[PDB]
DNA sequence: GCCG
DNA sequence: CAGTACT
DNA sequence: CGGCAGTACTG
């Protein structure tokens, strides 16, 4: 690179501030030119310079040269004072901008006023409970041990079953903010009633030790977002995500899983400007979409046996895990 | 915020 | 449904 | 002007 760390370093404290505020599209357009940013070959030095970047138009350049000429942003001196607690209340799991903002607007302006004041839904009080833990990375050396264990319980029952952890391990991080495991069978038809066994299986070892959104009283569950902690001493409670897709939906979900999240927003925006959509289930073909870019004709689901189909569907060079940060 |  | 979550 | 991804739970 990074070559404008001085530069993007302030651009972020502002990106962060209109998120944790709720203006997720003013957010989004700084986390572009953040990125394009964090991207240049040399140090932005000119106006002009800073305005031929893609992400980064007029007004971000006026940002940049201001950072450049000044050392200082005076936007960032202009800042809420709520800022900060809302970003600590908003980093408590199942807690956002609206409930941040209420719990602000109540007075709260701790964890301990949360605690002990506060309204917490199930969710929240369990990301309460384990405040710090889900702030920390592993190493990724320990998602392959409890993608280990998942797929070892999984396959305790089913042989065949297909187990593979995707996110940031995927993609090749040292370390990884959770655990997202994709569970699928090449059979075709197995995949039906899987989540209660391999639950119950990793309840019974003592693995899993809170839900935090698992749907099992209906049998059409499709993901599992949980905390789990490996055996023995010096263990963390670590963030784990389940996902059981049909076979047929093997690729996108893969695809969709190892993300990153920039990625597939990216690629599912290719994909509907060639009036096509992606999802996690599938890439869909002739989709019929109005002047507002929402889908109102369903379109035709296109075959995608592997990651490289869908790449290969959208006229794009296929791109390895680990080249999928942006 | 960016951009078509 | 709105809110929050997944990548 | 207006879209900026497309989905799955919770209550
Ligand atoms: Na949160
Ligand atoms: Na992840």
């Amino acid at each position: 690179t990074n070559h404008n760390l001085h530069i993007t370093e302030k651009l972020e404290v502002l990106a962060k501030a209109y998120s944790v505020q709720g203006d997720k599209w003013r957010a989004l357009g700084y986390a572009k030119a953040i990125n394009a940013l964090k991207s240049f070959h040399k140090p932005v030095t000119s106006y002009q310079e800073a305005c031929s970047i893609p992400g980064i138009g007029k007004r971000m350049a006026e940002k940049i040269i201001e950072i450049l000429e000044s050392g200082h942003l005076r936007k960032l001196d202009h800042i809420s004072e709520s800022v900060p607690v809302l970003e600590l209340f908003s980093n408590i799991w199942g807690a956002g901008t609206k409930t941040a903002q209420m719990w602000y607007q109540q007075g709260f302006r701790s964890l301990e006023d949360i605690r002990s004041q506060a309204s917490l839904t199930t969710q929240q009080a369990i990301g309460l409970k384990h405040y710090s833990d889900f702030l920390e990375r592993m190493p990724r050396e320990e998602a392959t041990e409890i993608e280990q264990t998942v797929q070892k319980a999984a396959q305790a029952f089913n042989s065949g079953l297909l187990c593979v952890a995707c996110g940031s391990y995927r993609r090749g991080k040292a370390t990884c903010g959770d655990v997202d495991v994709l569970i699928t069978h090449p059979d075709g038809r197995s995949h039906r009633g899987i989540f209660s066994r391999l639950l119950d299986s990793l309840r019974q070892e003592g693995f899993l030790t809170d839900d935090l959104v698992s749907q099992e009283e209906n049998g059409q569950q499709q993901k599992y977002l949980g905390v789990c902690r490996l055996p023995g001493p010096g263990r963390r409670h670590r963030r784990l995500d389940i996902i059981v897709v049909p076979y047929s939906e093997f690729a996108c979900a893969l695809l969709y899983f190892t993300g990153s999240a920039h990625f597939n927003r990216s690629m599912r925006a290719l994909a509907k400007t060639k009036g096509m959509s992606l999802s996690e289930h599938a890439l869909s073909t002739a989709v019929v979409r109005n002047t507002h870019g929402c889908k109102v004709g369903p379109g035709r689901v296109l075959p995608t046996p592997t990651e490289k189909d869908v790449f290969r569907l959208l006229g794009l060079p296929y791109r390895e895990p680990a080249e999928r940060d942006w």
